[PDB]
Parts: C-alpha cells; sequence; structure tokens
C-alpha cells in the first residue's frame, strides 16, 4: 500500500500547482509536522517539474521550495536528501522523459541562483 504521508505530500503539492497558494502550501506541509519527511516533499516536486510541459510548474515549483527554504520550513539537511534522492534517480527518469537532464540541470542551476542550495549541491549533480 501507498505511504500515507506520500499521499498527502501528492495531495499538497498538487493543489499548490492548482491554485498558486505559497502559504496555504506551507500551512498544510506544517500541519503535518513530518519535518523528518521533507525530503519526500522536495524529491516528489522536482519529479513533477521534470514531468511537466513548458515552463510554468518549473517556476511555480521553483518559488515554493525558494518560500519554504525562507521561511525555514524546509531545512538544509532536508533539501539535500531530496535532492540526492534526484541525483540518483535521473538516470531513470530521463528514460521514460527525454531531456530531464537538461531540464534538472536548469532547475538545480536557478535554485542555485537563489540562494537556496549550496555551490556543493549544485556540484553534486550528475
Amino acid at each position: 500500500p501507498v505511504n500515507h504521508l506520500v499521499k498527502e505530500i501528492d495531495m499538497l503539492l498538487k493543489e499548490y500547482l492548482l491554485s498558486g497558494d505559497i502559504s496555504e502550501a506551507e500551512h498544510c506541509l506544517k500541519e503535518l509536522e513530518v519535518p523528518h519527511f521533507h525530503h519526500e516533499l522536495v524529491y516528489e516536486a522536482i519529479v513533477m517539474v521534470l514531468e511537466s510541459t513548458g515552463e510554468s510548474a518549473f517556476k511555480m515549483i521553483l518559488d515554493l521550495l525558494k518560500s519554504l527554504w525562507k521561511s525555514s520550513t524546509i531545512t538544509i539537511d532536508q533539501m539535500k536528501r531530496g535532492y540526492e534522492r534526484i541525483y540518483n534517480e535521473i538516470p531513470d527518469i530521463n528514460l521514460d522523459v527525454p531531456h530531464s537532464y537538461s531540464v534538472l540541470e536548469r532547475f538545480v542551476e536557478e535554485c542555485f541562483q537563489a540562494g537556496i542550495i549550496s555551490k556543493q549541491l549544485r556540484d553534486l549533480c550528475p
């Protein structure tokens, strides 16, 4: 069966892509009280980006992760783990979604330019 937190994080991310309401997404994540599982949010969100068409999800998810990083809602370790998961799976993801390496690189670079990931995590992108 699917982990119920995975389900709540997927719902949260979908409601945010539908509404654009960053504040509601932050509040809904906080209500879960699972700061130990915030890597799942980072991972699920970047997968949505990679699977989307056009530029809109990329931008919405960049804005979400920027906001959640600045409000201290996602911490460094959680950001690190989530990105590491993507880095591990990008070979499999790219098998199904051509040009994902290229989208991931642009996403990683924009997160770096926004100041929300370290140069180290930046450079760790395979």
